[PDB]
């Protein structure tokens, strides 16, 4: 199977897997059964900011999402990334509905990845940013239902010509290049991520949430990871 | 045919196809036979560097190449893009050897390309920095001779176990992520590279050179493009 | 006097003092008397972005000017910043108010300069990013009626509390360090700008208009320069 | 008395104030006497990296000291600067000799911060990069005995016209612009510095040290802190 390292934006509450009884963020490695959650209010309609973070020297993933004029969700876990990903990744964003359904909108995403070595200062270096999407954007993996250009934005879950979200979709987008996420002799390594993204529904209890992810170079979407497996994974274990 | 704009910095002087009597730097506009060039004292076993930047406010497209304590040698041509290659393209950097030889050696290359619509300010950026190259670099794509990790560099064309350069030789590297250059509707466009370089010979009239060249994303190798083609076009038409 | 070099976003048409008959961009060279302008189609009450690029090589100063959904106004003028300004400078974004009025309401404001020498790569680096402005910001010089806070805005000239744009205003803010813009060897020089605005008014014909600027360190507004004068001049030499 | 946050490299065993009985780095939160250390092999006459980082997500101040091929040093604090600093503040490089000596030579100097509100993404940042120093450099404040543009290099500490290092220096070099380090209602705030650094002595306990350190805007170099307060503190409380 794929190797995964995610940050999940987890709407909704599957009990029967481990979720806690709310909407949560959580960290999730090589399972969809996070290691760390906190609970999290997704305001249903507004536009949201994840911010996710990490680095090699204190080896802590740390991931904030917040609404405007409200409280932050904050959640972290100690983790060396050396100990679980391959050397080189590639990063996305993905997204699912099941019975129940959102719009998974990414207006923006930005992302930066740094490697140094010991050398005298030598340090390599990613950055990208997408403010603007654009269809047949070259520079993005689309799978699944996933399509761009639509408003400028990414949709990664199926919405029909209307804007209406549909259930049982799932839709993930990587970067296209490469990315070096850590080397055996490397003195610092460090990246982030933000997106900012427009969760709607017309359900009560809206379904089922948006991931950054981490995964090897040739992943792709699991085989029935509709719902609550978010994309990334093919079974709850 | 591939479609390739390129800056040369062209150290061996084939004045059967138009070169003049000098080591030259030089714009290239989809043929070898530069619509611009300025004379270039390249200096046998030093470090340079080249600087090449491109808007589209101005459409002009500019290089400048120096070495420490020496006057820099700068070329500049009125182009717009938007005319002469697709809207999504590759980035790479090209050498060559033929009869004459040197090392092609890139110690280091960073690039950045911006493109902003009139949406509220909304713009999307690509940023690479390779200051050591290590093997198996997986966001490059490595064309004809070229290999990477020896010492850190990246070696564009062949040198034996001890860094004797070869005749005869080609290699390219290319950026993994296509890159969107222009768009029908942005206000703006940018770009700018960097990279350092280390051309060393035994020959009093090393050969052939280097190039910065941006292509369409599918670009290889031209069949014979040793010497004085520079890995770059099938002729000198 | 003062040395000026400013990117004027001239609102309103003084043609007693050589402005166009219509609202217009200009690059202002040691006088407000522009020396090339063109064209803007300022839309009251609508956000606004200007770019502002130069760099050493190319020696051209160019800015465009942007609503969405419409034509932009771009505007270039050919000149070297080392026969004009000191090699230290401030820069910073003035307006003002005369008889006719409009606020002068920035909503973010970047900047970035670069200076390279020919030592290998050595390149310094100045950027900052405003995106939402404070009270007392104290990396800003608020000069006359300039505030900032308000809204997380900037207001260069006076609004009232409910946001009714004051007559008779005038209002700067610089960037507190000096920005190194040109040295006698380095081998290129860049700088960019870009700010987002909101003029709005009561008036058919809104005054007077907004200007990125760069000057000496130690500039200050200049007695009377209300009106017409931008903040910028003394006098319409 | 100033309020002090410093990464200290700390060259000479002072034991009778609590240093250990090697070279070490320390994180000093409002004493020199650090709160944390670990050991460092600072090796005379090569040139080193320090990289500092922080964010207000995990509230960690971290830093990683190298040379090529070497083990680094590591060390790490946990601290929530919104308890210790004020929320504007200057960031600087400082250095010390005292009966023994060394060369507090600066080669390289960068810094980012970035506050971030929970406004849609409306994110501020500075950045600064300085790898060639100029004399009269007027983005630096220049304290004690600290100079600028011999060979390109900012020189902490005082050195004859050879390059010997002198006993009982002290300087600083602050970088102009306030910084703004935490806000009471932002969501993520960050900080990152790296320098490079060339300590050479002629004793065979070279001493005192360089710091990077985070102080009042109005910072000064304490009378008498020569040696082994760094230039940073009055006393070794
Ligand atoms: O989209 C929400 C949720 O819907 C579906 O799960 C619901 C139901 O169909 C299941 O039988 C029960 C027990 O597992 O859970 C729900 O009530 C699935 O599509 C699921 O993956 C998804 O999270
Ligand atoms: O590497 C330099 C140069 O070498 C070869 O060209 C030389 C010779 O072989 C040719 O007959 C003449 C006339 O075209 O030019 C040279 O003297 C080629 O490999 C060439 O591509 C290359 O630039
Ligand atoms: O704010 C617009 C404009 O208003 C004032 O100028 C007007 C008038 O008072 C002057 O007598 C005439 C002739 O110069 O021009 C205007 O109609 C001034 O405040 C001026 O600076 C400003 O641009
Ligand atoms: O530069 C090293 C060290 O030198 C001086 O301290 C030495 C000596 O003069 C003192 O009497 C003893 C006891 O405190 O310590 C040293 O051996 C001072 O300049 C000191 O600040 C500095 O670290
Ligand atoms: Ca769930
Ligand atoms: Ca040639
Ligand atoms: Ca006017
Ligand atoms: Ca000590
Ligand atoms: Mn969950
Ligand atoms: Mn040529
Ligand atoms: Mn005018
Ligand atoms: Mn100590």
């Amino acid at each position: 199977a794929d190797t995964i390292v995610a940050v999940e934006l987890d709407t909704y509450p599957n009990t029967d897997i481990g979720d806690p009884s709310y909407p949560h963020i959580g960290i999730d490695i090589k399972s969809v059964r996070s290691k760390k959650t906190a609970k999290w209010n997704m305001q249903n309609g507004k536009v949201g900011t994840a911010h996710i973070i990490y680095n090699s020297v204190d080896k802590r993933l740390s991931a904030v999402v917040s609404y405007p004029n409200a409280d932050s969700a904050t959640v972290s876990y100690d983790v060396d990334l050396d100990n679980v990903l391959p050397e080189w990744v590639r990063v996305g964003l993905s997204a699912s509905t099941g019975l129940y359904k959102e719009t998974n909108t990414i207006l923006s995403w930005s992302f930066t990845s740094k490697l140094k070595s010991n050398s005298t200062h030598e340090t390599n270096a990613l950055h990208f940013m997408f403010n603007q999407f654009s269809k047949d954007q070259k520079d993005l993996i689309l799978q699944g239902d996933a399509t761009t250009g639509t408003d400028g934005n990414l949709e990664l879950t199926r919405v029909s010509s209307n804007g209406s979200p549909q259930g049982s979709s799932v839709g993930r987008a990587l970067f296209y290049a490469p990315v070096h996420i850590w080397e055996s002799s490397a003195v610092v390594a460090s990246f982030e991520a933000t997106f900012t993204f427009l969760i709607k529904s017309p359900d009560s209890h809206p379904a089922d949430g948006i991931a950054f992810f981490i995964s090897n170079i040739d992943s792709s979407i699991p085989s029935g990871s509709t719902g609550r497996l978010l994309g990334l994974f093919p079974d709850a274990n």
